[PDB]
C-alpha cells in the first residue's frame, strides 16, 4: 500500500469506461502496468481507516442495526455525539442556539439540498456567492437554479480572500439584476489552503446581515490546518447569524476522519434552515440511511482514537510540506515556486515556463506516477495542487517520485 | 426481539422531535413505555440482515476499502454482479444492449436525479406521469421542475391500472399543454400491491413510443411477490425501448435483502441515459461512497444465501398474507375489506365505516401498539395498508395484536 495502483486496479478497470475526463486513462494505464502510482489529486486517505474505526464498524452486529431509522435528523447517538464534539472543537459561542443533523450521503449532497432549499419562492433570477476556485460548488448552484457569482480567492495569499473580492463580486449581482440567495465560503480553503480572516468573515457577515442573505460554512478541512495555524472558526465568528435563521455549516467527518466511503458528515446551524434541510429538502427525496455506519461512528468519534488521529494527520500535512517544499528545491525549483499556506494541506506549486500544463501533468504519470491535480488562478495562471493528507507510507515514496519528475521540468 | 420498540427507543428519541408527523409521537409513546410496538406501516425488515451479510462486512477488512471509488457507475465487482444477476433475474432481452449502474444513496434518490436530468433543456411546462398512488414520487416530481399528472391505480384491482387510466392522465396532459418528459411505472406496486399487466406495459411502450418519451421502471418489489405469483418483467417487455433511449429502472437491493440501511440498487437501462445518470447527473452531485458495502454486497451476491432468503422472504409473505385474512376474518371483518394481490407484500383494510381514519391509525397504537398505513383511492376512500415482509417472529404477534384491535372496530 505504498502506491495506489491497487485502488485504480479494482475501483476503475471495468468494463465501461470509469468516466471521461483524461486523467482516468493516465491512471488506469499506470496501474495496469503495475507501475507505481500516487494519486495525490483528490483528497482523500484510502489507504486505511484510523485505529479503531473498523473495529467499531463489527462491534455494532450486537444489535440490529441496518434498518432505517426514525429519526430525520439521523441517528441520535450520534447527533448528539456530534453536537456536544463540533461545539468544543470550533469553540462555537455558548450563547447561540444552533441545531445539528446528520448528513449521510456526502456533504455535497448536503450543500446542493441547502441550495435548492434557498431557490424555493425565488422566481426571480437568482445567485450563489461562491470562491473561484471551490470545490464543485458551482454545479450544485446551476443545478438547483441559481446563477453562480464567484468572488476571486487568489493562490498567492496565505489567508484567501479580502473583503474587496467580496463586494466586486457583490457588484456583479448588482448589475446582473440578482438576487443574492447564500453566500457560500471555505475558511480552510480546498484547493489553495488559505486560513481565511476574521476580517473577511465580518464582510460575509455585514453583506448577509444587510441583505437577509444565509452565509453556507464548508468546514471539510478546519481539523486539518498545518501543526503552527489556528483554524479561523467561521461558525465562532458569526454566531449571531444563527438566531437570524443566516447560518449554516456543513462538516464532512470521513475527510477528517479517513472514511470518505461512509460519507458522514454534520448540518448545523439556524434552527429553521436546519429542520427545513433535515426533513423537506432531504428526507423526501432520500432514504433514512446509515444506521451502521452513524452507530459506529458514534462510537468512534465518543473515543480517544479521534483525537490521536487528528494529531497524527496534522502532523503528517506539517511534516509532508516540508518534505515536499525540500524535495522540490533538490529538484531545481525556485523557492517562489512553492506555496504552502497551512489552511488546508495542500501545496501549490507553479508549473514550468512555457510547456503545456496538461501534458506537463500526463507526462509526471506516465514517466513518474504523480497525479497533482490542476487550478488556475482569475487570470487563468495555472498551478499545480499537491494533496498533503496522505499517510506517510504512501507520502514519501510519492514525494520521491515527484522530486525525481519535476528535475526534468524547466525554470528560468 | 418480537416488536419494534427497540428501533424507535434507538433512534428516535432525541432532545429534538424525531419528524413532525403525528406517527412519530404515537410511537414514541408506545416504545418509550416498552410496550410492544408493530411497524407495519414502512416496508423494512430492520430486525435482521440476512445470513452471511454481515460476515460479509468483516471479511472487506482484507484490504482499505473505505476510501472513495474512482468510477462513476459504482464499484466494479459490484456493478458487474448486478448486470448478469439483473439480466437473469428479470430475464432481459437478450437482444437489448442495456447499461448497468450501482445506486448507493437510495433509489428514491436515483428517481430524482433521474426526473431533473429529464428537466435539462425544458424551459417548457413539463410533466411526469406516475401512479397515484405512488412510494413518494410526487414530491422528487415537483422538487425537480416537473408537474405530477397521475393516472389512478385502484386498491380493488389485483393487476393495477388498465390502459384507460394511463389514456385519461394524458390527455390531462394535453390539455393542460404540458410536455411529458417521463412515464414512471411500478409494476409490483407499493402500496396496492398489484401485479401489472402485459397489456398495460404495452400501452405504456406505445405512448412512450409515439411522443418519444422515456419509461422510468421502479422494480424494488419483483422480487418479492408472493409464492403464487410470477411477476411481470418489465424491463423484458419493454426491451425496444432500450436502443431507443426510451428506458431506465431502478431497482434497490437493500429492500429484498434486508439491508435497507446500505441503500444500494441498480439503475439499468438505455446508455445514453444511464451514462448521463451515472456521472452528469449523479457524480457531481455525490461522493463515489459506499466502497466496502457494495464489496460486500457483491462477495455476497455471489454465494447461495440470496436465493434462499428470497424464497424465504416469498414464503414468508405469503404465509403472513393467509395469516392476516383469517386473523381478519375472526375479528369480523368482511372478506371484501381485505384485500391481498400478491405482487408485493402487503394487504390492504378497508377501516370500520363511520370512524375518523387517522382517529381509528392512532388508537390502534395506542391500545394494541400495531401502526398501519394510510393510503386512500381516487375518490378519497381510505385503506389501510399492512406490511407483511417481517420475520414471523415479529409478525405473528403483530398478527395478534391487529386482530385485538379490528375486534373493536364496527362492521
Amino acid at each position: 500500500l505504498t502506491d495506489d495502483g491497487w485502488l485504480i486496479r479494482r475501483t476503475s478497470v471495468d468494463t465501461v469506461r470509469p468516466f471521461d475526463d483524461p486523467s482516468a486513462q493516465w491512471m488506469l494505464d499506470r496501474a495496469q502496468a503495475r507501475l507505481p502510482l500516487y494519486l495525490l489529486h483528490v483528497a482523500d486517505h484510502a489507504e486505511a481507516t484510523p485505529p479503531g474505526l473498523r473495529e467499531a464498524l463489527h462491534a455494532q452486529d450486537a444489535a440490529p442495526c441496518d434498518g432505517l431509522l426514525f429519526s430525520q435528523y439521523g441517528l441520535p447517538e450520534l447527533r448528539r455525539r456530534l453536537d456536544a464534539w463540533l461545539a468544543a472543537d470550533e469553540e462555537w459561542d455558548t450563547a447561540a442556539e444552533p441545531l445539528v443533523s446528520v448528513a449521510w450521503s456526502g456533504t455535497g449532497a448536503a450543500i446542493f439540498d441547502l441550495l435548492r432549499m434557498l431557490k424555493d419562492g425565488r422566481p426571480g433570477p437568482s445567485a450563489v456567492l461562491l470562491p473561484r476556485p471551490g470545490w464543485g460548488y458551482d454545479m450544485s448552484v446551476r443545478d438547483t437554479g441559481h446563477v453562480p457569482v464567484s468572488y476571486e480567492v487568489p493562490p498567492e495569499s496565505p489567508h484567501g480572500p479580502d473583503p474587496a473580492h467580496l463586494e466586486e463580486a457583490w457588484q456583479r449581482c448588482r448589475s446582473e439584476g440578482l438576487d443574492v440567495a447564500c453566500i457560500l465560503i471555505n475558511p480552510q480553503h480546498n484547493p489553495w489552503g488559505g486560513n481565511w480572516t476574521p476580517e473577511f468573515l465580518a464582510a460575509v457577515a455585514a453583506l448577509a446581515e444587510r441583505e437577509r442573505v444565509p452565509v453556507l460554512v464548508d468546514n471539510a478541512f478546519y481539523g486539518l490546518t498545518a501543526e503552527d495555524v489556528r483554524p479561523t472558526s467561521a461558525v465562532r465568528l458569526l454566531g449571531h447569524l444563527v438566531g437570524q435563521e443566516l447560518l449554516v455549516s456543513v462538516r464532512s467527518l470521513s475527510k477528517q476522519f479517513a472514511c470518505s466511503g461512509w460519507a458522514l458528515g454534520a448540518v448545523a446551524g439556524s434552527p429553521g434552515l436546519v429542520s427545513a434541510y433535515s426533513g423537506r429538502w432531504r428526507c423526501l427525496r432520500e432514504p433514512t440511511a446509515g444506521f451502521r455506519a452513524q452507530a459506529a461512528m458514534a462510537a468512534w468519534l465518543g473515543g480517544a482514537e479521534p483525537e490521536r488521529f487528528t494529531r497524527r494527520r496534522r502532523s503528517e500535512a506539517t511534516r509532508h510540506a516540508r518534505l515536499l517544499r525540500t524535495t522540490l528545491r533538490a529538484a531545481g525549483l525556485p523557492d517562489d515556486a512553492v506555496l504552502h499556506h497551512g489552511g488546508a494541506p495542500f501545496t501549490l506549486l507553479r508549473p514550468p515556463g512555457g510547456s503545456t500544463v496538461e501534458e506537463v501533468r500526463e507526462q509526471t504519470v506516465v514517466r513518474h506516477g504523480v497525479l497533482l491535480g490542476l487550478e488556475r488562478d482569475a487570470r487563468e495562471r495555472p498551478w499545480f495542487k499537491v494533496w498533503l493528507g496522505r499517510d506517510s507510507s504512501v507520502f514519501e515514496p510519492a514525494a520521491r517520485a515527484l522530486g525525481d519528475a519535476a528535475a526534468e521540468w524547466r525554470y528560468r
